[PDB]
């Protein structure tokens, strides 16, 4: 009954309170190694990450799933270092996001499957650290390459038991096409999380997917720019409006299909220069936003602690456990 | 008279026969480390590189300039390993090619200048290995980002003396726009090489750049897809012009008095992941000599056509020496 982390295998019970969609650093392949000064220094980024993970730990978090893929600049050595120093388990990811380089974007579905399988079965780079989740993405209707990635993710999941988590443009209802592609491959809906689902107010869309067995990733809760580049990224909808979608799905009877997270980071190079400073001012709680602000909000709205423990401990454990 | 290599600083006289535009591996940032099995293994790629550079050294080559940038997946540790094993000097590169990731493409000209300067003045990654050349690219009309890269390359060159070398779509005459941007920043033409220039037969375009002081990169000499016209991918990359037609452009520029402006190379690699899967196997069958194609096939070709030995030695030894020297 084991889940692979950056420090090795852990049992289901060791996972505890788990944030299912997080990042230590949102970057690009090889960027942190080639230009650490962008983040001040590698040491400055690592120290910031340790403090943020310790804040989350003190708030109840025991494990985070870093959904940073190869093209998000996942540096598993950094993840292992910060995991050790902060005493928080970190599950690493394979897959591809929306910035694949030529060496990835010109590959066949068979080759992409081999790559995802290499990171889950053998390890990431020369570290021996095995991926425990597959991250994929669509920003509207899937491009021919994105469809290949979704199929390769499904094939890698079916061969390993490792789950698939997605980035969606929720307003364009991407989850429906993602679902259709995954099902055509024979992938069980219970092994898939349709992420960034709190970016929409269309409850019928979320309820329809949850009814089919999909996990609904309400992971953009602190992403709100109420009050230019930050307004186009975070949005105009409040955290309360996003958090009420958790309550709405519990009221529909789909508490077992909900996964909550912050989609936070401590370094962010894949956007405008001072974006990390803007994000830190919008949400000073960081990864601690879910246990410090969202859980007490839901408690005062009438949601029991047994249901909230089910969403934050039981659901991620069932999702991450290789099945 | 000191140039930076992957083994440390060497003197100008030690460079010798230099191939100005080469690659150990044409890939993408972080690719070699994440998926070495694409090339069989990192060990298989390293061994293939050592065998190729050893065959090139036996034929006369003493230095190769690896123009692989961050986005071409430059792994300086691999460059250092193969340089030492084959006893061939390798000059590493900074700059950005045409596949920059989001973290690079959203940067300002000032930020890009600081990155290029970091790789030249401090070192690449945590290796301490310093770049001795700046590689830039355009594929037709420059994109707003490519203009920023060209400007940052020029500013980095003016602060260090390190040369700039380019990738062009020669048929679209990219060298002219590149040249105009470099000169708008105050960069001297003698510090710039307009690469892939042998992809065109337009002698007027080549001679005009050479007259302004630009170095002409006739670096695609063995690139030909004749015999394999049924292979669309290989035809689009290598073209349908012979090595002789490409090599006759070296003779054409010598005859017009632009001897000091010529730089010859193979634009070869031992691993290639940034294109279709079968490409490295296709390319190795077209040119089994690899990087050894310039001293083995091209030099005796120009010798039988009437070109003197000191002229060819001036192109292969003196010109790269003057170009690579930080001035
Ligand atoms: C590094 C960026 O990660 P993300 O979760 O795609 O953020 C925008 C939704
Ligand atoms: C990865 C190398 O790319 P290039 O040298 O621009 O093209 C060679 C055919
Ligand atoms: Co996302
Ligand atoms: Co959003
Ligand atoms: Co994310
Ligand atoms: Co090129
Ligand atoms: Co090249």
């Amino acid at each position: 009954d084991r889940i692979n982390t950056v420090r090795g295998p852990i049992t289901i019970s060791e996972a505890g309170f788990t944030l299912t969609h997080e990042h230590i650093c949102g970057s690009s392949a090889g960027f942190l190694r080639a230009w650490p000064e962008f983040f001040g220094s590698r040491k400055a980024l690592a120290e910031k990450a340790v403090r943020g993970l310790r804040r989350a730990r003190a708030a109840g978090v025991r494990t985070i799933v870093d959904v940073s893929t190869f093209d998000i600049g996942r540096d598993v050595s950094l993840l292992a270092e910060v995991s050790r120093a902060a005493d928080v388990h970190i599950v690493a990811a394979t897959g591809l996001w929306f910035d694949p380089p030529l060496s990835m974007r010109l590959r066949s579905v068979e080759e992409l499957t081999q790559f995802f399988l290499r990171e889950i079965q053998y390890g990431i780079e020369d570290t021996g650290i095995r991926a425990g989740i597959i991250k994929v993405a669509t920003t509207g209707k899937a491009t021919p390459f994105q469809e290949l990635v979704l199929r390769a993710a499904a094939r890698a999941s079916l061969a390993t038991g490792v789950p698939v988590t997605t980035h969606t443009a929720a307003s364009q209802r991407d989850g429906e096409q993602q679902a259709a592609i995954f099902e055509s491959e024979g992938l069980s809906p219970s092994r898939v999380c349709i992420g960034h689902s709190d970016d929409t107010d269309d409850l019928s869309y979320l309820t329809a997917l949850a009814a089919r067995g999909y996990l609904i990733g309400l992971d953009h809760i602190p992403h709100s720019a109420i009050g230019a580049s930050a307004s186009a990224l975070l949005g105009n909808r409040s955290w309360q409006t996003r958090a009420l979608l958790i309550k709405a799905l519990i009221d529909q009877g789909y508490m077992k299909q909900i996964l909550v997270s912050n989609d936070w980071l401590f370094g962010f190079s894949s956007y405008v220069t001072n974006i990390m400073d803007v994000m830190d001012r919008v949400n000073p709680d960081g990864m601690a936003f879910i246990p410090l602000r969202v859980i007490p909000f839901l408690r005062e709205k009438g949601v029991p602690q047994e249901t909230l423990a089910g969403i934050t401990v039981t659901n991620p454990a069932r999702f991450l456990s290789p099945t």
